[PDB]
């Protein structure tokens, strides 16, 4: 029944204009799943809140995807190790996604998302074009609450550790 | 029944003298449990095999356990980024554990250990002393079957990709 996923990559390159809803399909990609379109999937499937605690955050389809969140009501919280200041986070920040940040030294070192209180995404993966198309990283999707619960915990002391007040 | 542990990072700095078997306790720092010591003790319960696929690995401590699983008997395969040519790796090979690597490009990205075949340790930590006493991480400690054999499968393909012969 619970939900337990893994996803390797270095992904297959496929066509992912639907999913992310495109403005204005006769591309040349295939329009068969991926390893990045489980990936994006796993966090559009979101209908309440989504917590990113993210080493480096650079990939327009995941920045996307996470925008479309922001956009539909889903309470989006993002932790960055950098605080990128036409950067992903940038974009989001300007959005009016809150995302807090660490020194861009190397701490923050993390690369998990929650979905909805109930699916843990963690992996080696850093969400950047790069890593998702040439690196060998794993990425678990796991519907455990123990996991989440411990997750979350995490979370919630390093974003209050950010507060920028 | 099944194991379903995470050790969040930085570790606690704790005496390990005694578990890696230090030659010749009195030390001043305290002797009790880590992040850090757990991870030595998944790894150290290793009766039969071991793979490791890591990005990066320079840890004394773990070196030192891994070395103490070879000299036990324990089938030791190693699979990191880079080639390391008084590193840990080297110390590795020169003890006859056998090491692949890649192109010390980035590509190599996992950080995961296999014990006897049924439990996988993944995070997000290299295993450096900077990232274990300094980078928030997180590892994950599972006997869980499918896993298991998906991440053995994984690092089976990847260990013949980098036969040297
Ligand atoms: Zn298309
Ligand atoms: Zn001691």
């Amino acid at each position: 029944r619970p939900r337990r996923e893994v996803l390797f990559f270095p992904s297959q390159v496929t066509c992912t204009e639907a999913l992310l809803q495109a403005p204005g399909c006769p591309c040349s990609l295939p329009h068969s799943e991926s390893s990045l379109s489980r990936l994006l999937r796993a966090l559009l499937a979101a209908r309440s809140s989504l917590e990113l605690c993210l080493f480096a955050f650079s990939s327009p389809q995941l920045g996307r995807a996470v925008q479309l969140l922001h956009q539909r009501g889903v309470r989006v919280r993002v932790i960055t190790d950098c605080d990128y200041m036409g950067s992903q986070i940038g974009l989001l920040r300007k959005a009016g996604i809150q995302v807090r940040h660490d020194q861009d030294l190397g701490y923050m070192h993390h690369k998990f998302a929650i979905v909805d209180k109930k699916v843990l995404i963690t992996g080696s993966l850093n969400w950047t074009t790069q890593a998702i198309q040439n690196n060998r990283e794993n990425v678990l999707i796991m519907e455990d609450t123990e996991y989440v619960r411990l997750f979350l915990e995490e979370f919630e002391r390093i974003w209050e550790e950010f507060d920028p007040t």
